[PDB]
């Protein structure tokens, strides 16, 4: 009798889902030990092995089950050489030995994937966590650190919001990279852009990177100073109150992307709503800078390894083409990675747009229009 309580229960259920997903107290020790295990494998396969984690276990937007992204570097590694045939060949020799050593040390389901960009995938033989190892994923490491810094501002606020977006995204196949929809990183970035638009995160409008990209120190510096509205100071000890703030943000998120004009606009944390064509210009500038430095490093390698010379213009051209095809401004979605201007949304196929748009429609309808009918198990119902 005017006694509907759907919204209250939905907020309660969603904050409980968040709380249930959080890694236990000792999880940082678990992940640290995982890093050491992988380093042990690394030290067998390559000289001066160095292992960096990235992805959600670094950002902190994770569950204890979240997979692990790992970046392997070595003596005289250069981020600028990947693409050069001879060095790609060498990186394959490193990953081939890495895969064998990982099997020997007791990693399960080890799969070495031979390619110009080689990767080794496996299930950790201690935790069961799925691991992805690649050489010198410098962008990955850097953007994960920025995301970590963002979360640090108010971990449970940003944490719950992102968690629920992802949980929804996965259930509804909006986050399904193998089905040609979004990956988690791309939707995370999207969700954060809404927070920026709401004044709940600063805009990173001053990238100072050598190639015009946003750096970790750029981000940390802005966030150090950033203030949330004063009300947020009373939300740290009560999930009913905090859940009202996260609920409002989820509403805004759903509505934002059910309505966002992607024909004109991109998603960016550096410049929210920046036009596709301006992103194009930024990309073109970025690629000139990248190309100059790339060629310079290719020459430096050849000077030290003459039998790999002379510089192969065809291969160098192909490498630059690969940089270009990573940053298209005309794909169904353009979601900008702030550390390298890569379009991380580029793989989403035109035929998938309907499903993505429809799921955002459904989410908006449920969170806003049919608020009185809210049921957590319905909103986050697994697709099919
Ligand atoms: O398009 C991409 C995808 C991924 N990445 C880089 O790889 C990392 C992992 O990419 P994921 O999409 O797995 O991000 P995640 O760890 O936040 O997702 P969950 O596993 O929790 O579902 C990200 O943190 C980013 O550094 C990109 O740079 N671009």
């Amino acid at each position: 009798g005017h006694m509907n309580v759907a919204k209250r229960e939905f907020i309660r259920g969603m904050m409980a889902h968040y709380r249930a997903s959080l890694p236990p107290p000792e999880h940082s020790v678990v992940i640290h030990e995982l890093q050491k295990r992988v380093l042990d494998i690394g030290m067998l396969a390559v000289n001066k092995a160095h292992v960096e984690l990235f992805g959600s276990h670094v950002s902190g937007f994770c569950t204890p089950h979240s997979d692990a992204d790992i970046s392997l570097t070595y003596r005289n590694f250069s981020p600028w050489l990947q693409g050069m045939e001879r060095v790609d060949e060498q990186n394959n020799k490193r990953m081939t030995r890495f895969g064998k050593e990982a099997s020997a040390m007791g990693m399960e389901d080890v799969r070495y994937i031979r390619a110009r960009i080689p990767v080794v995938q496996f299930t950790d033989g201690v935790t069961g966590i799925h691991c992805d190892v690649s050489i010198g994923n410098i962008g990955g490491v850097e953007n994960s650190k920025i995301l970590c810094a963002i979360r640090q501002v108010f971990p449970d606020f940003y944490g719950a919001y992102i968690h629920l977006v992802k949980a929804w995204g996965k259930a509804r196949e909006v986050i399904a990279p193998e089905r040609s929809t979004f990956n988690s990183f791309t939707v995370t970035t999207m969700a954060l852009m809404v927070l920026q638009e709401l004044g709940l995160l600063p805009v990173f409008s001053k990238p100072t990177g050598e190639f015009g990209e946003l750096t970790v120190a750029d981000a940390e510096m802005l966030l150090q100073e950033f203030k949330l509205p004063p009300i947020y100071d009373s939300l740290h000890d009560d999930d009913e109150k905090l859940g009202e703030a996260v609920f409002f943000c989820l509403q805004r998120f759903a509505e934002y992307y059910a309505k966002y004009d992607f024909s004109a606009g991109t998603v960016s944390l550096i410049h929210p709503r920046r036009h596709r064509t301006v992103y194009e210009r930024v990309v073109r500038r970025h690629l000139e800078l990248l190309g100059s430095r790339k060629r310079l490093e290719w020459e430096k390698h050849i000077a030290e390894h003459k039998e790999d010379g002379p510089l192969d213009e065809n291969d160098f051209s192909a490498s630059m083409q690969n940089e270009t095809t990573q940053r298209p401004s005309n794909s169904p979605y353009v979601v900008e990675d702030f550390v390298n201007y890569v379009n991380c949304g580029r793989r989403v196929q035109a035929s998938r747009v309907r499903h993505i748009q429809q799921e955002f429609n459904r989410l908006r309808e449920m969170l806003i229009d049919k608020e009185s009918e809210l049921k957590f198990d319905e909103v986050f119902r697994e697709s099919d």
